[PDB]
DNA sequence: GCGATCACGTA
DNA sequence: GTACGTGATCGCA
């Protein structure tokens, strides 16, 4: 039941046909520098293993790889593409890619190798990754005779199952979406990751010192506060001092336990010194383990960059993830957190950051969606949105809103958003259930548009059994049926939450590729950085900034035309931290 | 070493 | 209540 396929020594020339399946193989988990094991072609003249160090100095093998009118189809290329441009190899003419057409067929689906895409067109005649490399610390390389039968049926499925795919996308209406958006921005996320962010490793250094004398100071003022050494670290350790020693008030179980939450921590402030200590210990001891060491553990020693993988399939949403690090959740909100982006430096002398974020892209696409009058009234007149629900929710002139009724507005802004429910609004607002309640309904009076979204989006979730995007990307929502309450109302929120949050995600996405497209075009020497959800980064040189500051928010503001205008908001500055 | 759990940072 | 990734602990081998 073994596959039948060419073992070649060299190149031939009938391995380099202008249609062909194509998979390079990088197994390492991060594929920044690593190594390429080997190498499947299959297409209409056979089915071919070769060996990396043979075919990666082929000039003719190279050439077929750059070549931009000899076809490709891969699984995860961009994996292969950043590969290659770590040696210096360009991967051209990549005209489908299974990893992403899955992806946008069902993203539910969690796939994450060729044999579970190809299990979705009853396609068995290969075999998950995981069982050919192992897992973990079993993970390894396997000997050729396993690893070129591994890698040609591999290309075999994907040269069988390019023709499937393409035809439900087509059904879909998605095979745009995948051939002018999500295959295009691959490319586009492949040179911003391979660029890097370059940073300040002595300048994080120095806050970790600072850090760390911080931290001794807190943590004996906690051992002496408790009378006791422990490990503050321990959420069963502190639950027992704080609970059983110290008998604070227990207001919020954990499954396990004793919730120690920082809400939690918050309302038993009053009672003891301890609790602000914590706290502090808590927000100083997560800046140190996992911005400072867990940064400068992933900062590469030869270029003293921090070369993230976006993960391009895998949220249900359409929003883009980023790992190792994760550069999306590099703290902002709190000032001392907020300097660990003063690390984050432009990679050439004389080039700034500069940073263009869109302005509540996700109400203005509801707004959009819903037509809600009121709330597109709103946008068109740029007023404050948190101010403009609280004048309406409470019924005030705007000089009668009070910087409570604001934050409570900015609550239920969000929790619209999200998919608004009693519950979640009244923990967050720490507020009773009906309380939130008549919230919800007195936003409902002043945005009738937005209820009737609401109500008609999850009939639609229920009807087709999905919802989907502005730009036709789709997520199937089986949940909506159950009987059971919790899990019917989880999926009635995400069918309000995703044609919202996965319409924001198509723009952004659009507005990277026509930005790219117009750096090109302008000649600019600017570079993509960074996307994280709602805001582009860029680094350019200085003599840059005056055109990028018309540049940039005009791209993303004219990326796709709604009912209401699109709001960019733009900075730029020496550090990440001053592009403010 | 592995996975369940808790906590917390972003959007 | 959205959507995620990471670090630490802990009890299991
Ligand atoms: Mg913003």
């Amino acid at each position: 039941a073994k596959m039948a396929f060419t073992l070649a020594d060299r190149v031939t020339e009938e391995m380099l046909a202008d249609k062909a399946a194509l998979v390079v193989e990088v197994v390492e988990e991060n594929y920044h520098d690593a190594p390429i094991v080997g190498i499947a072609v299959v297409n209409e003249h056979g089915r071919f293993f070769l060996r990396p160090e043979t075919a990666l100095a082929d000039p003719q093998f190279v050439a077929w790889l750059g070549d931009e009118t000899k076809k490709k189809s891969m699984f995860d290329s961009k994996r292969a593409a950043v590969a290659l441009k770590w040696k210096g190899i360009e991967l051209c003419g990549v005209s489908f890619d299974l990893l992403l057409a899955a992806y946008l067929l069902d993203p539910a689906q969690g796939v994450d190798d060729v044999a579970a895409a190809a299990k979705m067109k009853q396609y068995e005649a290969v075999r998950p990754d995981e069982a050919v490399y192992g897992k973990g610390a079993k993970r390894a390389v396997p000997d050729e005779p396993v690893l070129a039968e591994h890698l040609v049926r591999k290309a075999a499925a994907i040269w069988a199952l390019e023709r499937p795919f393409l035809d439900e996308l087509r059904r879909n209406e998605q095979d745009r979406l995948l051939v002018e958006l999500e295959q295009p921005l691959s490319s586009i996320l492949a040179e911003m990751e391979f660029a890097g962010v370059k940073v300040d490793t002595k300048r994080l250094e120095q806050m970790g010192e600072e850090l760390a004398e911080q931290l001794r100071t807190v943590e004996q003022r906690i051992y002496e506060l408790a009378g006791q050494e422990f490990n503050i670290n321990s959420p069963k350790q502190l639950g027992v001092i704080l609970f059983e020693k110290l008998q604070l008030p227990v207001l919020k179980k954990t499954k396990t336990g004793y919730s120690t939450s920082a809400d939690v921590l918050e309302k038993l402030a009053p009672y003891h010194e301890i609790v602000e200590n914590i706290l502090h210990y808590r927000q100083l001891g997560k800046l140190q383990s996992t911005y400072i060491e867990g940064l400068l553990k992933v900062v590469r020693p030869d270029t003293k960059k921090v070369h993230t993988i976006f993960n391009q399939a895998l949220t249900q949403t359409g929003r883009l993830s980023s790992t190792e690090p994760n550069l999306q959740n590099i703290p902002i909100r709190l000032e001392e957190g907020r300097k660990i982006r003063q690390a984050f430096v432009p990679s050439e002398s004389d080039w700034l950051i500069f940073a263009a974020d869109y302005s509540q892209i996700e109400l203005r696409v509801l707004a959009h969606i819903a037509e809600d009058d009121n709330l597109m009234e709103a946008f068109r007149r740029d007023l404050d949105i948190h101010t403009k629900t609280a004048m309406d929710i409470f019924q005030v002139s705007e000089d009668e809103v009070t910087p409570n009724m604001r934050r409570q507005a900015k609550a239920v802004n969000f929790g619209i958003v999200y998919g608004i429910s009693d519950y979640g609004l009244a923990q967050n607002l720490n507020i009773s259930r009906k309380e939130a309640a008549e919230f919800i309904e007195r936003y409902f009076e002043s945005f009738p548009g937005v209820k009737r979204y609401m109500e008609n989006i999850v009939q639609e979730a229920k009807q087709k059994g999905y919802v989907t995007t502005l730009l036709h990307r789709r997520r199937y929502l089986p949940d909506i049926t159950s009987r059971n309450f919790n899990v019917r109302s989880f999926a009635e929120r995400m069918a309000m939450n995703t044609p919202i949050q996965g319409s924001a995600a198509d723009i952004i996405k659009k507005a990277m590729i026509d930005l790219n497209a117009r750096l090109k075009e302008e000649r600019l020497q600017a570079r993509l950085l960074l996307q994280v959800h709602d805001e582009l980064i860029l680094e350019a040189p200085k003599e840059e900034m005056e055109r990028l500051c018309r540049l940039v928010p005009e791209v993303m503001e004219q990326a796709v035309t709604l009912r209401v205008p699109l709001k960019v908001d733009y900075h730029y500055g020496s550090t990440w931290y001053d592009a403010k």
